[PDB]
């Protein structure tokens, strides 16, 4: 088997801790697990940890705990089908099995389960509960598809069923990303190729595409969740235990939602906070490099140039950690019943930081270097660079894609029985905590440069059509070979991406028609003046495009809720089907008016009597 | 009683039948309502009609019918909560009595009751199904709240009780769209008497009232659905007889959405015919009375000023006429299973029009004659009017509120034993049939123009909150007095008026800050020379109001998600309960690794041999 049969494995850490509290700890651990019907053996993990291993006790404690669960998702309208009896209750999958063994180790006593909350409030000493990689279905898996264009339905039930759906989510969108990029990667070479750069024709169907790829995603992500069961899944959300009820009333300690309102108030702070912050340090070492490059005219420039790339790489990282521990803050002065809404959050509040760090150094140049810098250079102490627009873009989308897939999967990864066992078991206990959010931010960052700037050299999409067929490789290969084994959470959505994707097709219909306005003569567009450029007409074609883009993603967004599919159509009908199987097994003066034409023959002559003597 | 039992009159003609196909049908019009368990009386009606008095036959029959109809609401979804046995069964209401005796008579024979579709297909000569007014309930509701200055929670109810959901749901919008017009209705007072008109503080609390009612609304509909058991009453809505399936699969009569999406693409061109039709009826009107008043200057000016105003009102409406019969035959060529999906759509072709003939005499005159107008006139064969575009609006929010109440209530109203009730059933039935969507229309056009034009003439919200009172009113006195009574059809929304208040709400942003704008020197702007408007600060204007408009809706969009309303969780805490019920009534080699430590005591003390080992 190679895994024998374990399930998870408990990291518990004893560095900081003296042996009367350790060990008083450990025991209170060992029957907690005991208790809530696992078997439990001890090993050890490292110099200072004893990681501790866990498996289901029983089939029979393990079937009525797998039979608890599909229970409640039914009564909370997530699963629409009967759950059948206990006796046959087999986990569908092994992710199926590990979710169910999570909750046992995890959710509060009073709901089910031990509370061990790794690392919060009493389990400080917990550091890790994760399941063990299976290495030849993952070994299979990335063999059997470096070999194909795409994967299938099967493959990406697959994937699923080992890690869970909220990693199947960021896999079945990445592909469904990667075929329809396959449209603007064909249209966007023949347009660099028979027209060029900034093309009134290739703006338009890249907005146009953008409209349908979203709607179709918005569509493809409800579809999905109904075949795999994750419909409503927010409805058994798994509470966080950092949460502070006010009140406590059943019991369910509630905090008020217009409490929480006011708090979250401080992310308008926040959001201005990072763009001074962040913004600031943009601009700055932007009008730097833009002097000692076309402005110092002295020695030492070669050696003097990689100032301002360094200094960036230095204070936007530094700054960024930061805002990450300032919005962490923040995001916990917010109360959060549950751990997905903490999660969802604080991702909302850095994607403040990813826009202006991924986008602004672009913004930057195509709309205030351009435009203006024969104005600006006279005080920065003209002939700007006509190539430094198209050569940034491309820094972004084909070498920033080549570099970031080094720091991603190269770099993490060049960095007498029971004994080869162990031995592995303590090298997958060393390794990362993988974060499907890390990849899904990654490629909504990427899907913003094709949508706001793509105009700018429309060879963008070819870049991303080649980049993203190896990235759901490298991704995958990532998560079997340098990352902990995921527990296999669930998830109905890819998150706060998907209105992320929406703000970035929004905000490109108007960069990419100011783009298309302001080069409609060339790449070099207003060289350095902004004489030449009419203001009302900038900002007529911006509220043209702008309004034109709104109208067509309403038109588009409608007809596609006309269309509903299928697995969404048999859930509906699924949930009908339930209702008629319990109605079936359960639930089984003025009257002298009426007397005077007792049956229908009376009242069918008394109208034969009167039709005919009214003719 | 003074109803005599009577449930629904059925009106059948003969005045355009011979006797042998006359009492040809009339027979089948009998057995057709025995058979489906109705009581009925035959009595003259006309000198050319001959109505039927229908009534159920038994209280055993009507109890059935009663809890079949909530077996199949609960079917559906729309209900919730299991429907209590047909032994108890008695109509919640008499609008419950006489939606399931409705339902017999049309729904088709294959779905359980009789298929008498008045004058479609086959009972042509059936000109009307009609429900009797009971007298006296109407006159109490009347005298009781024209002493009132709201109808409390039970009034509302009352209105439902007696017709249904849909009449119900406008007459709740009404009554919280006067709530709320009590906010800019003092604030326009305010700013009417303190500052002036085109006041930048009158103007961004009016967008933001916009903003808040709407949202309002929106999640106050919800809560009214649940609290009147209609919220997903679209499941079971009334197929449309004149439907026509291409395929029939099992039967249900199919018809491809997409197929009908194709069709569905000639309102595009429809839309443009109308503004092109409307438009050039309007704009050159318009000119014309800008000329015989302002730049003719002869003789015969005192009666030759009338010519445009009365112009108009004969090719408006005759045009209208023209527009809505291009309409109707466009909704009938799509097909439209449903009696509510074809309204709907109806209503979106004809709300084009009404958009134009509503609002675009004023467009004109901000737009094109106080900018324009002294470029113009020298081709029109110069000193505008200042007062021309606030005397247009005072007309369309006063004059006409007052003159249509005229049209709309007054002039339609100026307009042995069985031998009384029997002269007042011919009396009802000559009156009209009541379209709810009249008033809704009215009420929307009406709130487009605070939307849009109010900064002109802060007093606006004053004219709608005094109109809206009365209105209240003396649309209740025209349904119970003026109309036949309409038959209790439900619904769980306003329709597709809450996305014309939306949509209005946000051009509404557009206009009232391009009027804020160029009318910041005074109320005659640029008078008459479009010299003096900076198009590129006119556009910059526009751009910021109408993106701090869609910031702040999503805002307030978004925190009132997180507020859900009480009778919306009592329908999912019902839902929860409900499937707890159904739950509780039906439903009831590697091995040596884990042979090491038995319980977990033994567990224990390896791990009490390891930490103290270790340290
Ligand atoms: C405007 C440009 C639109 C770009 C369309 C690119 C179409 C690329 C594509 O294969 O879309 C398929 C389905 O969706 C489409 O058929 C096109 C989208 C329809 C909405 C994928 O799904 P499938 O079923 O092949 O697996
Ligand atoms: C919009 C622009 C944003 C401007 C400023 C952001 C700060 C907004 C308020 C942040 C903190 C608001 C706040 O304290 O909320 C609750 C108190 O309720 C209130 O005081 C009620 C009034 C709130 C104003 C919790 O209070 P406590 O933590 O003490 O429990
Ligand atoms: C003009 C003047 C400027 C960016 C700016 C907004 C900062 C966002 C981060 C807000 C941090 C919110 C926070 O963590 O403070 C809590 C208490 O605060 C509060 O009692 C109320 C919030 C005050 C801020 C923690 O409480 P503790 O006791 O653990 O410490
Ligand atoms: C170029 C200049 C302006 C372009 C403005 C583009 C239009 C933005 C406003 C449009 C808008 O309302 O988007 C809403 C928010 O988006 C969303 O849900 C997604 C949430 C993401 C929004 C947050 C992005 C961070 C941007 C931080 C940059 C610096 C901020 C400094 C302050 C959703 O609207 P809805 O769905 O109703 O349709
Ligand atoms: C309607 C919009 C038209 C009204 C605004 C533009 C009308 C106009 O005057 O355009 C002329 C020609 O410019 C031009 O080719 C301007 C080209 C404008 C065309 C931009 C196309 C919009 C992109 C579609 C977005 C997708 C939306 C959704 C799609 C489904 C002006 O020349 P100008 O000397 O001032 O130029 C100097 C400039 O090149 C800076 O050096
Ligand atoms: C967004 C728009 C920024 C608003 C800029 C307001 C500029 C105010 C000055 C202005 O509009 O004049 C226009 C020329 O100026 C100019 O070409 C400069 C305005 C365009 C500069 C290009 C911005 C990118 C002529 O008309
Ligand atoms: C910005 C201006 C906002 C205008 C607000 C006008 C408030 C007028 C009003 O009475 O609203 C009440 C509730 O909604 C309100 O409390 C204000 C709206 C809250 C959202 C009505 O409902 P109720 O419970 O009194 O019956
Ligand atoms: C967008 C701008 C709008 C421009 C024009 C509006 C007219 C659009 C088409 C109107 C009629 C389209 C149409 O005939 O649809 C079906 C045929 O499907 C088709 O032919 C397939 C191709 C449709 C194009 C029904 O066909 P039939 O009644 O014969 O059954
Ligand atoms: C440039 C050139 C211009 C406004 C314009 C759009 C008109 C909207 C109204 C569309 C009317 C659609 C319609 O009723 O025609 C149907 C058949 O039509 C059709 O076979 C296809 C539609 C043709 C239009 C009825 O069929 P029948 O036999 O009953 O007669
Ligand atoms: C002043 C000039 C332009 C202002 C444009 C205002 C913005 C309009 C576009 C904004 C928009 O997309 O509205 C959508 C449609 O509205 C709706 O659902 C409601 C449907 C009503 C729309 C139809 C109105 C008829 C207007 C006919 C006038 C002549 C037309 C001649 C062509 C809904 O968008 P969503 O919900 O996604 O947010
Ligand atoms: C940000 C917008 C500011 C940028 C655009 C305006 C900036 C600007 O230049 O304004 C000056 C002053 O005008 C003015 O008072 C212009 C006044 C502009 C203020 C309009 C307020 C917008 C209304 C809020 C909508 C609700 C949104 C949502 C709310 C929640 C120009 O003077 P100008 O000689 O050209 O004037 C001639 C004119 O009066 C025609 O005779
Ligand atoms: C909507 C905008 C309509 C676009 C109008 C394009 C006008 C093109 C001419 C233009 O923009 O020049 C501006 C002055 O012209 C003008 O005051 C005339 C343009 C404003 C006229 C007022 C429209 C209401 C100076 O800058
Ligand atoms: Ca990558
Ligand atoms: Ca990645
Ligand atoms: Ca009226
Ligand atoms: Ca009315």
């Amino acid at each position: 088997q190679e895994n024998h049969h374990v399930d998870y494995v408990i990291r518990f850490n004893y560095g900081d801790i003296d042996t009367p509290e350790a060990i008083k700890k450990f025991e209170v651990l060992l029957l907690e697990l005991s208790e809530v019907g696992l078997q439990t053996e001890v090993r050890q993990g490292d110099e200072n940890s004893l990681f501790v291993f866990v498996r289901a006790a029983s089939k029979k404690k393990l079937k009525r705990a797998v039979y608890q669960s599909r229970v409640r998702d039914w009564l909370y309208g997530v699963r629409n089908t009967e759950p059948e009896p206990a006796s046959s209750a087999k986990p569908q999958s092994e992710a199926e099995r590990l979710l169910v063994i999570y909750h046992l180790i995890t959710v509060p006593k009073a709901e089910g389960g031990a509370g061990i909350t790794p690392r919060h409030g009493e389990w400080k000493n917990v550091d890790a509960i994760f399941p063990l990689h299976d290495e030849e279905t993952n070994r299979q898996c990335m063999r059997e598809w470096s070999k194909k264009t795409f994967l299938s339905t099967e493959d990406l039930d697959r994937i699923r069923n080992t890690f869970g759906e909220h990693v199947g989510f960021y896999f079945a969108f990445l592909q469904s990303y990667f075929r329809f990029l396959m449209f603007p990667a064909a249209f966007g070479f023949s347009c660099w190729l028979l027209l060029g750069s900034f093309s009134i024709i290739y703006t338009v169907v890249n907005c146009l595409w953008c409209i349908v790829f979203i709607e179709y995603w918005k569509r493809q992500e409800e579809d999905l969740s109904c075949r795999w069961q994750t419909k409503g899944v927010s409805a058994v959300h798994e509470k966080r235990a950092e949460f502070k009820p006010e009140k406590e009333i059943r019991v369910r300690g509630v905090f008020p939602a217009t409490k929480r309102m006011y708090r979250q108030l401080l992310q308008v702070p926040f959001a201005l906070l990072a763009a001074v912050a962040l913004g600031a340090i943009i601009a700055t070492c932007f009008a730097i490099e833009i002097f000692i490059s076309e402005v110092y005219n002295g020695p030492l420039k070669g050696y003097l140039v990689f100032i301002p790339t360094i200094l960036v790489s230095a204070l936007i990282p530094t700054m960024s950690a930061v805002l990450l521990t300032v919005a962490t803050k923040l995001n916990d002065y917010e109360n959060y019943e549950t751990q997905d809404a903490y999660k969802v959050a604080l991702t909302q509040k850095i994607f403040v930081v990813n826009f202006i760090t991924s986008y602004l150094p672009i913004i930057l140049t195509a709309f205030v270097y351009v435009p203006f810098a024969s104005r600006i250079v006279p005080y920065l102490d003209f002939s700007i660079n006509p190539d430094r627009l198209r050569k940034q873009v491309i820094y972004f989308t084909v070498t920033a894609q080549i570099v970031g897939f080094a720091l991603e999967t190269i770099v993490p990864f060049v960095k007498e029985d029971e004994a080869r066992f162990l031995t592995r078991v303590r090298n997958e206990a060393e390794l990362e905590d993988y974060d499907v959010t890390d990849d899904l931010r990654e490629m909504c960052i990427q899907f913003g440069y094709l949508a706001l700037f793509s105009p700018v050299w429309p060879l963008v999409p070819v870049s991303f059509l080649i980049n993203n067929w190896v990235e759901l490789r490298s991704d995958f290969f990532k998560i079997c070979v340098e990352c902990k084994r995921p527990w296999p959470q669930r998830a109905d959505t890819i998150g706060p991406w998907l209105d992320s994707l929406g703000f970035l097709s929004w905000v490109g219909s108007i960069t990419s028609s100011a783009l298309v306005y302001m080069f409609s003569n060339g790449h070099e567009g207003p060289n350095g003046e902004p004489t030449t450029i009419r203001c009302w007409a900038l900002l007529l074609t911006i509220f043209f495009s702008e309004h034109l883009y709104l109208i067509v993603r309403y038109a588009v967004r409608s007809a596609l809720a006309k269309l509903e599919p299928p697995n969404t159509r048999r859930e509906r009908i699924e949930r009908f089907m339930m209702r008629k199987r319990y109605l079936d097994t359960v639930l089984s003066p003025t009257e002298r008016f009426w007397m005077r034409q007792r049956g229908w023959k009376e009242s069918a002559e008394v109208g034969l009597s009167l039709i005919t003597k009214a003719k």
